[PDB]
């Protein structure tokens, strides 16, 4: 009934970005334009080094680029020549007011319906694509519903994104499932079937999953929160584990063998980062303060509180190792986004043990071959005088284990166990500490222990 | 060394299928399943087993005779075996320090007792249950206080990852097999000689092995994330049923996640059984040894979400009903904590009439399999039961003349039934509360008939 | 439409001073109170009626035995009425739900139910109290559940403001 032939995306970021770039990749004759209010991004787009590093991005943006596939910050041009529109704007928590600190503000969303409402004249489909979409189709359609005008025909449509940071082109091109929310009318079937032809171009049909619009919203919701809580279940083991004497890598390959528990999502960790989980546990739980329901804002609440615990403990057992003093001590830091092959450090919890590490006064040497170095510094001087006191930006990891008391590995990144041992070990203080956060370094407990060093690990004595 | 003859003390859910299928695949290999209850053991000789299992029958009369027995001559079974199963349950203490979390170990002292009395030269001694807490450690005390001399047992974990209603299919392909045992070459030989008797049916890439220890850990830590999934599914139901949304269609969408999985997604009254519940009261007490209050009160949260999913489901008959159901007749459809099997153990169905009976319900319940006698024992305390309770011997006899039609087990045949035979026996306005999702797809047949169906995560 | 026979389940308080106005004043209505109490019945066909109220011995005596009656027959009661009071007592529930806070809403579901056994064709039926708490949606939900045909039975509130 509708046929999707130009599509707009407000929203050039991690979500954004790299969606059209796929979606371009498959539709070459689908005209994609990606818009951001943020120039400096979007210049990144159209250049040789990209905004963000995702793996194999770089290869699909170059594809179609100037072809079909379009970056701009000309929004509301993007807008007027769009059969589709996509919003993958960011929705950061309210910092005062009702919901303070747990709600989401909704500004952005809302702002973007308006901008729609009035670079629109015909027929459209406003779709809202995000990894954590609290209640936002219905702001949407709100806006829409208020602002009529004689033949302007706006449909609103829900269709959260699934990807992970570092592996988004792998997940967008075989994602485990497509989910697409509309209203169970005539408008809302034309809207959502017109979006599913999108997908089909390489998706298969029997992958896409079509429901309302409220009904995807609370999936996402619901996918995000079994993800986490695995992490943090998990993570309680871990800490067991360290009490009585086993492994958690050993007991999470005994779990992840039965098939009704599945064996993904089972690596023991400092803690979870990124922009998606905690926020999707906080507005949960505020979404449980509306409805009145505190028992299942209780449930979920325990997530978060336990992935606070993991960050503490492993900090703790960081100045314990120190005597409990780490005042004008190196300590190195390698690894600083949430996870590997990203330079994203949204929630990290490479922040969170630094933060717990400068408040004992040490002296941190940070490396991350992704993050850049202005990023670090903004992480940490959020409420800077600590930070010029105590932090440094190193170039390589040897520089900043050089003279160090302990390496604290926050990363998955795979280089760190490739590093040079013998040679940090030689320039490190005695006794040196090596603080696996990730279990990168197992199967070589052995040579490192050769070697002199202290290893203290996640989930392991 | 080859195991050659096996003993286990424990004939019930655990260690009777077990040791069916053992010696089911093991023709060379001479199976005796040892018990204190004569009863119960009479009944494995008998044409009508103690249990409901799929399957069982089958696999136990293509053996029993041949290399499976079933005997109360624990002693004699004890001395013959190479190879020792200690299956009995450890029951939840009920006074003291850990009254209600703590277990009680007294029957695996009993039985490691009893072992070293009738055992002499080369034995091993292997703890298999559903949640083994500290099992083998508590074996192991007692064996290494009362030595002979020539005796040489040694003390292996091998937790049971069987569920009921499903224990033959699960014991015939598992999805591995758990083996713990010394680090040393006694425990590696001891382990050795158990992984040979695996073997027989099931593949070496599944046989995992570690030390006792890890063994009981691991586990201890499979039942909290298989219970930790229904009580987040459950709590996603509540969700739904405030927001109008069906925690079917939701629980579809997450499943498809292969990093989550679709299995044991299925939002219910709330998940019973002698595993899940104990586990966890085990942990919170295990953690309170260790000083691991946080570890503590996050697995707590399974527990309190399924006794809120409980306490909402009937909350929702009771609101049906005007809040007043004094000599109202009520129908239980399903009292064991699953299908397919008898159990009763910590089922919902419990619950769910308890509650209904401090209201003054007069229930009438019916089950395929559980006794009359098993319903009887669970609702009554350790004068309601004769006044309220009344055990039918069809489901057409339980639902008529009810007000509300309560269903809590997943039994196929419920959904066989002819509901407008029932209607037009039940008094109106006539309620179906489908506690576990088992009339979906009939429910604009039972509306149109003049049932008001009331199911778990939708409206 | 307009009623002339009148039926009240409940000779308490409200329902018996009550019915006895409604049929002092409305004299071609006949009014018929009745309820389970047969010795609270009987009383009221007596000489001594079982409630002291100031005037109510010379309002009853004026009308009782013309167009005002007092009855144990509940059921034939209802089926000649055009229009049912219902003014029974709802006790706090003393277990349960809402224990010793809650109403227990059992004796108005009774009434709403023995009403559609003795019911046929048009009924206006309508709660009396000076505390109904959900007795209209409960007697509303049992009619809605227990249609016949040509039966059309009415659910009006009017609660009564009298003090004893
Ligand atoms: O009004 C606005 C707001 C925001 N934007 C743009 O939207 C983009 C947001 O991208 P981000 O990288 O911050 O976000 P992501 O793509 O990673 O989204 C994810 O993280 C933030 C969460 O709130 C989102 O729900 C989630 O999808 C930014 O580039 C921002 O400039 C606009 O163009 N206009
Ligand atoms: O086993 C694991 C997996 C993950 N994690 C941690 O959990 C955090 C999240 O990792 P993910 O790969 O899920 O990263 P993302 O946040 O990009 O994706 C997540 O949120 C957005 C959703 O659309 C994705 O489906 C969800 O996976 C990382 O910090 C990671 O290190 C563990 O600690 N252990
Ligand atoms: O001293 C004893 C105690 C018990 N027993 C027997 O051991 C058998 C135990 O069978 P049950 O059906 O109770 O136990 P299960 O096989 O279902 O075990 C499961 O549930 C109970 C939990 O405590 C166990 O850890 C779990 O494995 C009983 O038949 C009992 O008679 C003995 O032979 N000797
Ligand atoms: O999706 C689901 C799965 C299960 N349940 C409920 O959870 C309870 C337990 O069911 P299970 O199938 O796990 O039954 P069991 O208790 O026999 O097995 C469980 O404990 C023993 C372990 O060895 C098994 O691995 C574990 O599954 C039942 O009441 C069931 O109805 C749900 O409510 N929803
Ligand atoms: O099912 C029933 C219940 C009650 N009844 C009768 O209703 C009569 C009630 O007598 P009461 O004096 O208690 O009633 P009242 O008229 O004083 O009512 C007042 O007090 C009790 C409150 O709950 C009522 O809401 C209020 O109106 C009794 O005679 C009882 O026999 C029935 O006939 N049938
Ligand atoms: O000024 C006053 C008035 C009343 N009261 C007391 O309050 C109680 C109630 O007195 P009322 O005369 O209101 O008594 P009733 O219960 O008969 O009527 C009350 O409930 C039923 C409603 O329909 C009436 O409108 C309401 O007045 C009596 O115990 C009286 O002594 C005072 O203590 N002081
Ligand atoms: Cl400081
Ligand atoms: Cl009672």
């Amino acid at each position: 009934m509708f046929e999707i032939k130009k599509i707009c995306c407000i929203g050039a970021g991690y979500v954004g970005g790299p969606t059209c770039s796929v979606i371009a990749h498959m539709c070459p004759e689908i005209r994609v334009t990606v818009v951001d209010v943020n120039e400096s991004r979007i210049n990144a787009w159209n250049s040789p080094t990209l905004p963000i590093y995702e793996p194999g991005l770089k290869e699909v943006v170059e594809s179609c680029r100037g072809k079909n596939l379009f970056f701009s910050t000309n929004i509301d041009d993007a807008i007027k020549e769009a059969d589709l529109v996509f919003i993958s704007v960011n929705t950061p928590t309210k910092t005062y007011g009702m919901g303070k600190g747990r709600a989401a503000d909704l500004k952005y969303i809302e702002a973007c319906a308006r901008r729609i409402v009035q670079n629109s004249n015909g027929y459209k489909i406003v779709t809202e694509k995000s990894t954590v979409p609290v209640r936002a189709a219905e702001s949407i359609r709100r806006i829409f519903d208020a602002n009529t005008k004689p033949n302007l025909n706006l449909q609103v449509l829900s269709n959260p994104e699934f990807l992970a940071e570092g592996t988004a082109i792998k997940d967008l091109k075989n994602p485990d499932r497509v989910l697409i929310g509309g209203d169970e009318t005539p408008e809302g079937q034309r809207a959502v079937q017109a979006l599913c032809a999108v997908y089909e171009h390489w998706v298969p049909r029997e992958k896409i999953l079509t429901t309302n619009t409220w009904s995807s919203e609370l999936s996402k919701l619901a996918a995000n929160l079994f993800l986490a809580q695995r992490i943090s279940s998990i993570n309680s083991i871990s800490a067991l584990c360290e009490a009585t004497g086993a492994d958690v890598e050993e007991v999470a390959t005994a779990i992840g063998m039965d098939q009704r528990i599945g064996n993904k999502f089972l690596k023991a960790s400092v803690g979870f980062g990124g922009s998606c989980f905690q926020k999707d546990v906080l507005n949960l739980v505020y979404l449980c303060e509306a409805l009145n329901l505190p028992e299942v804002a209780r449930y979920w609440q325990q997530v978060i509180d336990m992935n606070d615990y993991q960050r503490r403990r492993f900090a703790s057992r960081i100045i314990d190792s120190l005597f409990n003093t780490v005042t004008d001590k190196k300590i190195a830091i390698l690894g600083f986004a949430f996870k590997k092959d990203t330079g994203d450090t949204r929630e990290s919890s490479s922040i969170y043990i630094s933060k717990y590490l400068m408040d004992e006064g040490a002296h941190l040497h940070i490396y991350d071959p992704k993050v850049p170095r202005e990023q670090i510094v903004v992480d940490l001087s959020h409420p800077d005088d600590q930070v010029s006191r105590l932090v440094t930006i190193s170039k390589d990891p040897y520089e900043a284990c050089d003279g160090a008391h302990a390496v604290v590995i926050c990363t998955e990144w795979d280089m760190f166990k490739e590093l040079d041992y013998e040679r940090i070990h030689k320039k490190m203080l005695k006794p040196a500490f090596i603080f696996d956060g990730r279990r990168v370094l197992d199967g070589l407990h052995n040579e490192l222990q050769t070697i002199g060093f202290q290893i203290e690990t996640i989930g392991k004595k």
